[PDB]
């Protein structure tokens, strides 16, 4: 499935550090919580399909073959969230945080806004 390690994720999400006030360790927690670090995760939801590490949906954020009617706010093909380069994923994730907040990923922010030191890559 191509799952990354916590340390790889910590290095790859660098550009999200403190964005919107969300610390890097919290972003790593969000990633593990939503996809378990699987960059190729695709999940069928109630009214949409979610793609990649950040599980971005094809109803509002990206466009895929299933829903050509996507508002495509991130202006990108969803399959672009299934590869190993997290750069476009991150650009779209910032747009999601900006528009709908951390609740896109967390039922409750407390899930990842606590005991943050466990999300820091020790070998860094
Ligand atoms: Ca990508």
């Amino acid at each position: 499935m191509e799952q990354l390690t916590k340390c790889e994720v910590f290095q790859k999400l660098k550009d999200l550090k403190d964005y919107g006030g969300v610390s890097l360790p919290e972003w790593v927690c969000v990633a593990f919580h939503t996809s378990g670090y699987d960059t190729q995760a695709i999940v069928q939801n109630n009214d949409s399909t979610e793609y990649g590490l950040f599980q971005i949906n094809n109803k509002i954020w990206c466009k895929d073959d299933q829903n050509p009617h996507s508002r495509n706010i991130c202006n990108i093909s969803c399959d672009k969230f299934l590869d190993d380069d997290l750069t476009d994923d991150i650009v779209c994730a910032k747009k999601i945080l900006d528009k709908v907040g951390i609740n896109y990923w967390l039922a409750h922010k407390a899930l990842c806004s606590e005991k943050l030191d466990q999300w820091l890559c020790e070998k860094l």
